């Protein structure tokens, strides 16, 4: 029932800098947050979101995660001179004080608690708060990387104690380990942590050998911790989705949080100094929006680090924008990841294997400075979505969707496709579906007017021939079909136009690499093992493939997980999506229309294991594809 986003930011967070010259924090600055906030109200973000005001921590909330010692030694910052602070600095790693930091910090973290409770008590489906100082280095009783409390430590920790929640997921996607953040939570398995981290064999800041892909919780936390280290600089869009597909999504839809936290650094993003990786600003629009199925929307992004001004501003956007539910960007150019993500890759699901079900079958021999360019824009649709339902039914849309009304010069286009290719058809009805499909195709194609749309049609045949052939003469380079069903589809798949996946009941062997057929054996099984093949094998070619449209198909004859799909695979191009639904469902058009519309999706309950066979059949298409769709390996290939 929630919506809107909450913006939760304070001019004061500002107030605090180094007053002394020191390399290692001569980045962490004031600008980092006005930057940030000017560019979400340069683009007309802040606008449109809630604005939150913060609050201080309380001196109980603090004491969540931190010792009273360090507490105590902390308040007493505000009345310490420039050298009394430099000394108190010193007792601790790569951290510095200000008189007017401890009142920041306890503003950061009641920030942040304000962002969960905005969340929690559904006043907002999700939001960011912008906060300095940092959070994910400190620890209970030290300060440490720019960070005084442990501000994301401090969402979890409230939220399971003031909401009874017992399954809380944060993603740190920031450069940098979050220690502080891993301690916490160690032998928590109610909170799972992922991080990603440059670490280069623990040359990296801040050199923590249990920083490595060991690391996986310990007592009743192991498996609760994940740490997958980038061994090299330079990573890239590409390094990053092969994190999410491979490691990271599929533990997260099997754990099933009740509430994601997000620590949000933008060193991770290219240009930064600290990071030193490739990602593009825009690769932030799709790891925000591929964690917006769970929870029923309940994200809380709160910024970490990002110290390139120009990035951090631009990477900000992003997330914002999807938080928004802004179509998102298309990512050209992803394949395979390099050598050094492919290994930890590898590594951390190889040790991952023994605690969670995508992995278990690795666990048995039968079983297995620069510039870049600047972000295009990305518009919200005047009317998100058009529905076609069958004549004469009519049905409760959101307030961002609408029924269609062909026009004559469509009229006319449908008399010459059937003049041409279908003579003997004058069903008026199937003949008002293809009016139906051309006039939605064109809203969606030739306008930002609308976004996607889902259509009720009868022959299947002519109206998936129509819809494809006017999708590539309009001209759309590349169309994605998702086909769930088992007959032929007239679809070509041999000229690198189209990309092929059929969800089907009956066995196939597919003989190219622009299908990808699965055939998974009906039962409680089948959500899990669908899922996994979403998160595993779809979606890694799908973004490779990049097309500038989807098109799905439902033939009258699984259902569970078609709302995560369709939310999901509204990354690829920018969201314009045609669903076409042969038969009236009430339910499964309310569902279609409900996630093409960015509205929140049901969470699926936590993952029970897939069947054997299901996997084994997934493995065998990744086998298949990955030479020729390298965003598909998980593994390290053979060299010769
Ligand atoms: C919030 C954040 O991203 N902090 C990063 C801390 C950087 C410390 N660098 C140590 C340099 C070693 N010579
Ligand atoms: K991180
Ligand atoms: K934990
Ligand atoms: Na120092
Ligand atoms: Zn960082």
């Amino acid at each position: 029932a929630a919506s809107g986003s909450a913006l939760i930011f304070d001019e004061e967070m500002s107030r605090y800098k180094l007053l002394w010259t020191d390399p290692e924090c001569e980045i962490e600055v004031p600008e980092r947050l006005t930057v940030s906030y000017e560019a979400l109200r340069t683009h007309g973000l802040a606008q449109r979101c809630k604005a939150v005001p913060v609050r201080q921590a309380t001196e109980q909330e603090i004491l969540l995660a931190h010792s009273e010692e360090y507490l105590e030694a902390v308040k007493q910052t505000p009345g310490m001179n420039v050298e009394e602070l430099m000394a108190f600095s010193k007792k601790y790693n790569a951290v510095y004080f200000h008189q007017n930091i401890y009142h920041c910090a306890k503003l950061a973290a009641g920030a942040t608690l304000q962002l969960v409770d905005s969340v929690m008590k559904r006043e907002v489906r999700n939001g960011m708060a912008l906060v300095r100082p940092p959070g994910h280095h400190s620890q209970r009783s030290a300060a440490n990387g720019f960070c005084v409390f442990n501000n994301v430590a401090f969402a979890a920790l409230y939220a399971k104690k003031n909401y009874n929640l017992n399954r809380i997921l944060i993603v740190d996607w920031d450069v940098h380990h979050g220690q502080g953040i891993q301690y916490c939570f160690e032998e928590d398995p109610s909170v799972l942590y992922f991080s990603w981290h440059r670490y280069e064999h623990q040359s990296f800041w801040p050199n923590l050998p249990e920083s490595d892909y060991s690391s996986v919780g310990k007592g009743k936390g192991s498996g609760f911790n994940i740490n997958l280290p980038w061994n090299k600089v330079g990573m890239t869009n590409s390094d990053y989705l092969a994190a999410f597909f491979h490691v990271l999504l599929p533990v997260a839809y099997e754990f099933d949080p009740e509430l994601v936290i997000v620590s949000a650094g933008f060193d991770s993003a290219i240009g930064d100094p600290e990071g030193e990786m490739c990602a593009l600003p825009e690769i932030f629009a799709h790891l925000t929006h591929l964690l917006m199925p769970l929870a029923a929307g309940k994200m809380c992004v709160v910024l970490e680090g990002g110290f390139n001004l120009t990035s951090l501003g631009q990477s900000v956007c992003q997330t914002v924008h999807s938080l928004l539910g802004d179509p998102t960007p298309r990512i050209s150019g992803l394949g395979t990841a390099c050598d050094s993500a492919l290994e930890s890759i590898q590594n951390v699901r190889n040790v991952q294997s023994s605690y969670w079900s995508s992995f278990k079958h690795l666990a048995q021999s039968e079983t297995n400075d620069i510039v870049w360019p600047e972000p295009l824009k990305r518009m919200p649709a005047s009317v998100r979505t058009v529905v076609v339902p069958p004549p004469g039914v009519e049905l409760t849309l959101p307030k961002n969707c609408q029924h269609s009304d062909i026009s004559e010069s469509t009229a006319k286009e449908v008399q010459r496709i059937r003049d041409k290719h279908f003579h003997d058809l004058t069903d008026q009805n199937i003949l008002r579906s293809l009016g139906n499909i051309i006039s939605v195709l064109d809203r969606m194609m030739r306008s930002d007017e609308v976004c996607n749309g889902c259509v009720v049609v009868s022959d299947l045949s002519v109206s998936v021939q129509c819809a494809l052939q006017h999708a590539l003469t309009e001209p759309a380079e590349r169309v994605l079909v998702v086909y769930v069903g088992d007959g032929e589809l007239p679809v070509k798949t041999n000229d690198g136009k189209v990309f092929l996946v059929q969800i089907c009941t009956k066995e196939t062997e597919d003989k190219c690499v622009n299908r990808l057929t699965l055939c998974l054996r009906e039962g409680e099984s089948l959500t899990a093992g669908f899922m996994q093949a979403l998160l595993g094998l779809i979606l890694p070619v799908a973004y490779e493939f990049n097309p500038a449209l989807v098109l799905g198909i439902v033939e009258e004859t699984l259902m569970r997980v078609w709302g995560h799909m369709t939310c999901l695979i509204q990354g690829l191009a920018r969201g314009r999506m045609l669903t076409l639904l042969q038969g009236y469902d009430k339910d499964l058009l309310e569902l279609t229309v409900s996630a093409l519309s960015g509205a929140s999706i049901s969470p699926l309950g936590p993952l029970r294991a897939p069947k054997p066979e299901d996997v084994e059949m997934m493995e065998k298409q990744r086998q298949r594809l990955q030479e020729r769709w390298g965003l598909l390996r998980c593994t390290v290939s053979e060299s010769w």
